[PDB]
C-alpha cells in the first residue's frame, strides 16, 4: 500500500547565517530559507509531518535576541503561517489528524505542536529526552502535556510511511522514507542534510554532534543505493526552486 498524496507545504521562512549550511563559511551573509512541513493523505487518515513555528516568532524576527543564537536565527513568520491557519486553509483542523510527526525539536519544526492536544505525536525518545534540557530547544516545543508516542529507531507509521532514525543534526532526528502512488519512493531528509551538498558532497552543516550527522548521511547513502528514491532536503534556497508545492502534490 502507498500514500495517495505527499503534500510540500510551505510554513513561513527563517534567516540563518550561511555558516549553519556549510560550517567552514566566515560566518556575516544570512540566508533566507524554507520552513516546510508535509501532508501526508493516507488509506488510514491525513499525517501531518513538522508543525512550523511558535506563537512567539510571528512578525518577531528578534525572538532570539539575549540568547547565545542572536543575529544568526531570525525567524520569518507571519499570521499566516501559523499551523492552525496552514491547516485550515489546506482543509483540516488539529483533531482531524491522524498522527503528526516531529522529524525533530527544533522550533521551526515543533513550534506549533502545542496546538495538536488529543493527536499522537510521534517523536525519538533520545529528542524527547534531549529537548528536556538541552539550551537549544523552545519551551513551545516540548510541552508536557501532549498526546506523545515515544519510539526508539526505525518505525512504520502506516504502509507507506516509514520514519529512519538518522541522529546527529539533533540528538534524536529522524527522517522519512515514503511510497507515493504517483512517484514511487521518496526520502525526506528533514534536517539530516539542510541541502543537497549537506548530502552528496558531506559538507558540515549546523549539528548537535556533526560525526553522527555524518553516520546517518552514509546510512541514508545505503537506502539510497538499494531503493532508488526522489531525494529532498531541509533548507535548501536551490533545490525549493524545481520543488513541486502544494496544491501540487508528488
Ligand atoms: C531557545 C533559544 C535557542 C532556540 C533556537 C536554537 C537554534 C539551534 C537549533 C535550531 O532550532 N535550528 C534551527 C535552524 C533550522 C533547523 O535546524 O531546524
Ligand atoms: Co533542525
Ligand atoms: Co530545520
Amino acid at each position: 500500500m502507498t500514500v495517495k498524496k505527499l503534500y510540500f507545504i510551505p510554513a513561513g521562512r527563517c534567516m540563518l547565517d550561511h555558516s549553519s549550511v556549510n560550517s567552514a563559511l566566515t560566518p556575516g551573509k544570512l540566508l533566507n530559507l524554507p520552513v516546510w512541513c508535509y501532508l501526508l493523505e493516507t488509506e488510514e487518515g491525513p499525517i501531518l509531518v513538522d508543525t512550523g513555528m511558535p506563537e512567539s516568532a510571528v512578525n518577531n524576527e528578534g525572538l532570539f535576541n539575549g540568547t547565545f543564537v542572536e543575529g544568526q536565527i531570525l525567524p520569518k513568520m507571519t499570521e499566516e503561517d501559523r499551523i492552525v491557519n496552514i491547516l485550515k486553509r489546506v482543509g483540516y483542523e488539529p483533531d482531524d489528524l491522524l498522527y503528526i510527526i516531529s522529524s525533530h525539536l527544533h522550533f521551526d519544526h515543533a513550534g506549533g505542536n502545542g496546538a495538536f492536544t488529543n493527536t499522537p505525536i510521534i517523536v525519538q525518545r533520545t529528542e524527547y529526552e534531549a529537548a528536556l534540557h538541552r539550551e537549544e530547544y523552545m519551551k513551545e516545543c516540548i510541552l508536557p502535556h501532549l498526546n506523545y508516542k515515544i519510539i526508539e529507531g526505525d518505525y512504520e507509521v502506516v504502509p507507506g510511511v516509514q520514519l529512519l532514525y538518522t541522529p546527529g543534526h539533533s540528538p534524536g532526528h529522524q527522517s522519512l522514507f515514503i511510497e507515493t502512488e504517483q512517484s514511487g519512493s521518496v526520502l525526506l531528509t528533514i534536517d539530516a542534510s539542510y541541502t543537497k551538498e549537506n548530502f552528496e558532497d558531506e559538507v558540515p552543516f549546523a549539528g548537535f554532534d556533526p560525526e553522527l550527522a555524518l553516520s546517518s548521511i552514509k546510512r541514508l547513502k545505503e537506502v539510497v543505493k538499494k531503493e532508488k528514491p526522489i531525494i529532498f532536503f531541509g533548507h535548501d534556497i536551490e533545490q525549493e526552486k524545481s520543488c513541486r508545492v502544494f496544491p501540487e502534490y508528488i
